[PDB]
């Protein structure tokens, strides 16, 4: 089908090399000029999701879907946004924004030291980011149901953007389910909402203030379940202030309507960074 105000010519694609294996499906980077029609040749780097060489047509519908998805979810700073395709003459090639330093969880891994290590102000900064990408899915009813660390990739200019949305019988045995990211109600009743993506925004806050860390550290998977519902919670980072942990543990409250929304973790980060730039 036709579209002509997402369509990129081929002659102004340039394809590169590719992106790692396995996670986000098959990506390649690539030079594209002229994505904004009055920016007349503006070079961009962009990331083109293709299918691989022995694809079924559920996988090209597959690919069709999340692009169309992309199309109704819309735009925002904070989000892996749709740049535009190349659907017609040739394999279809969806093209979106390039994130030059990678995942969450490795830009933060790699800049535990340094010069390049990352100030308390920083990883606010990223927390803050993280939430008014979040607040802007939420608003347009998407529920993500990875967040984590390892599902933000990072721009060269350190701008956050949440990926792996739009794509999203268990009961019969034919990425693992990820069971330390997941609110007690969606471990039990294997149902997500905005309120269990708040809890995953609370776990990807201790994500971000261990530069990395791995939740619950030493805790057997058959034990979690039962130890969140007796209210056992993670443990403050060392140089987390009260106020950000506070943030968390709100995020962790056992009732999904005592969670803070989106909205407001905004409002709480931006709090943070305020009383941050005082406290130095
Ligand atoms: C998975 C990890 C891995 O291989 N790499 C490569 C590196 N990488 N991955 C992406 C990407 C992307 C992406 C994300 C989406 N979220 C939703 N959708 C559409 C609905 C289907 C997409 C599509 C794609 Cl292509 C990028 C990027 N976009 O720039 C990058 N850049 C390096 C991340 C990771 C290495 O991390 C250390
Ligand atoms: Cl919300």
């Amino acid at each position: 089908p036709a579209d002509p105000k997402w369509e990129l010519s081929r002659a102004r694609l340039t394809l590169g090399k590719p992106l790692g294996e396995g996670c986000f499906g098959q990506v390649v980077m690539a030079e594209a000029i002229g994505i904004d029609k009055d920016r007349a040749a503006k070079p961009v780097t962009v990331a083109v999701k293709m299918l691989k060489d022995d694809a079924t047509d559920k996988d090209l519908s597959d690919l069709v879907s999340e692009m169309e998805m992309m199309k109704m979810i819309g735009k925002h700073k904070n989000i892996i946004n749709l740049l535009g395709a190349c659907t017609q003459g040739g394999p279809l090639y969806v093209l979106v924004e390039y994130a030059a330093k990678g995942n969450l969880r490795e830009f933060l891994r790699a800049r535990r030291s340094g010069e390049e290590q990352l100030t308390f102000k920083d990883l606010v900064s990223c927390a803050y980011q993280v939430a008014r990408g979040m607040e802007y899915l939420a608003s347009q009813k998407c529920i993500h149901r990875d967040l984590a660390a390892r599902n933000v990739l990072v721009t060269e200019d350190n701008v956050m953007k949440i990926a792996d949305f739009g794509l999203a019988n268990l009961d019969y045995y034919k990425g693992r389910l990820p069971v330390k990211w997941m609110a007690p109600e969606a471990l039990f009743d294997r149902v997500y909402t905005h309120q269990s993506d708040v809890w995953s925004f609370g776990v990807l806050l201790w994500e971000i203030f261990t530069l990395g860390g791995s939740p619950y550290p030493g805790i057997p998977v058959e034990e979690l379940f039962k130890l969140l519902k007796e209210g056992h919670r993670m443990d403050k980072p060392a140089n987390c202030t009260h106020d950000l942990y506070m943030i968390m543990r709100e995020c962790w409250h056992a009732a999904p309507s005592q969670r803070p929304t989106f909205k407001q973790l905004v409002e709480d980060l931006d709090r943070v960074l305020t009383v941050t730039s005082h406290h130095h």
